[PDB]
């Protein structure tokens, strides 16, 4: 069921960096991780969050569409990328949270709660803001929490409308070519310690999918771009992408 | 609302090719070609035609989902990759006709045809063989009458369910990264002279999309990858790709 690869350790260190990558053959139904303790223990989601918000805000209409403007509020924030309109799509890409906070206030504490619940996400807490718990809330989830709440989504399993799903992996979209497709969130958590960084999704094989949740130490900004270098880095190691 | 660039032609006759590149800006409202004439000129879809095809499989049921296996029959052709099991993603990444004549004949002519009129599709004609009219019958389009029927499936405003265009929208996904997403099908008729090529599809960007209709002169079989090279070319003089 899982399997415990420790090769993949020169990956981490190799970058001096340490963490976990989670792999999970959907065909075989298996995983593979470089660390099972650290596999299973759970950190807040930050902006990987973006996932189970956006489901959300589709499914309950306060979100119509994919198309659908956020106008800016007219405050410039510290990351650029934020400071002007975002829809669905983009507010993915570049992690606005300004809008996944004006997301949650609308969706409100109780259909939150009761959301991630039904996903079956993390550990189900949204203790602090209704707004902010998954940046310095309570809200925990591991890697391998991660892969299973992805595996439902892909399979459209999850408890909201088909429609909400299909939208939300759209938005998900990463990279795409004549060898993989692969739908993924970042996430970067620097409000409480131990600061990391995320990489949830799956990449889309022809005749398979591989789903994976990787995170690593983050004590400096420089090595964001570690997140997807590191578990390239295993996937090609596996033959999973060339 | 047209503009004719024939600085374009460089890229068709710097190959030895001739042909069109068709554009529309959506957020001006505006077209670009190197040859207004032949955006106009109407020829068979041939695998172009697998996008109508899969939406109307889809919306009467004779396909459920993307999940769907189309077991191989068995029949050794001459295109290795059709002589394997598809499902709807795959027969258009491989444009496997014997998937999309088998779709044709549980379609229909009578709800072919009056769907390919609701769709307003280039001549609307589909005299011949109810499994090869885009291949060897009286279909036509042009390159602008692509563009057209494109834009309708971006906005969902085809007279299909939104789940149906949903799903060959993402079917048609040929390439993403951090600057653009490509979805597109690729075309080559051979059956009836002239023998063409084909790529129609649109370029999404964060704030904009960029629809795109291209054919050309394919008197050989070794200039296929001149249709994506001439098309992203003209993407790239345009500054509308890196
Ligand atoms: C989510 O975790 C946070 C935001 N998400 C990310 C991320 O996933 O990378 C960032 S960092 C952002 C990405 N690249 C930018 C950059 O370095 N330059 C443009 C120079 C910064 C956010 C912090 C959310 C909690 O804020
Ligand atoms: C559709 O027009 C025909 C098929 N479509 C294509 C095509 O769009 O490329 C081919 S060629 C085959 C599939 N893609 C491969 C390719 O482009 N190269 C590796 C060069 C090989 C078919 C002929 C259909 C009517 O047969
Ligand atoms: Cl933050
Ligand atoms: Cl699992
Ligand atoms: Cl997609
Ligand atoms: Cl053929
Ligand atoms: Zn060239």
């Amino acid at each position: 069921m899982w399997q415990e690869n420790k090769s993949w350790n020169a990956h981490f260190t190799e970058h001096k960096s340490q963490g976990v990558v989670v792999l999970w053959n959907e065909n075989k139904q298996q995983g593979f991780t470089n660390n099972l303790k650290r596999a299973n223990q759970a950190f807040l989601p930050a902006s990987t969050f973006a996932i189970p918000n956006s489901l959300i805000a589709l499914d309950l209409g306060v979100v119509k569409d994919e198309h659908q403007v956020f106008k800016w509020d007219g405050q410039t924030r510290d990351i650029a990328t934020w400071n002007r309109d975002h829809n669905l799509i983009t507010a993915m890409k570049y992690s606005v949270v300004p809008v996944y906070q004006e997301f949650a206030r609308q969706i409100g504490e109780a259909r939150m709660s009761k959301m991630l619940h039904a996903f079956d996400y993390g550990n189900e807490d949204i203790s602090g803001n209704v707004d902010s718990f998954w940046l310095d809330g309570g809200i925990r989830i591991s890697a391998t929490e991660q892969i299973s709440f992805l595996r439902k989504l892909y399979h459209n399993k999850l408890h909201v409308s088909e429609r909400s799903q299909r939208i939300v992996k759209q938005a998900m979209l990463t990279e795409a070519n004549g060898d993989y497709i692969i739908r993924a969130k970042t996430g970067y958590s620097t409000r409480i310690e131990p600061k990391i960084g995320w990489w949830v999704g799956w990449v889309e094989l022809d005749d398979n999918v591989w789903f994976f949740a990787m995170n690593m130490d983050m004590p400096t900004s420089d090595g964001l771009g570690l997140r997807q270098a590191i578990t390239k880095e295993v996937l090609k190691q596996e033959k999973i992408i060339p």
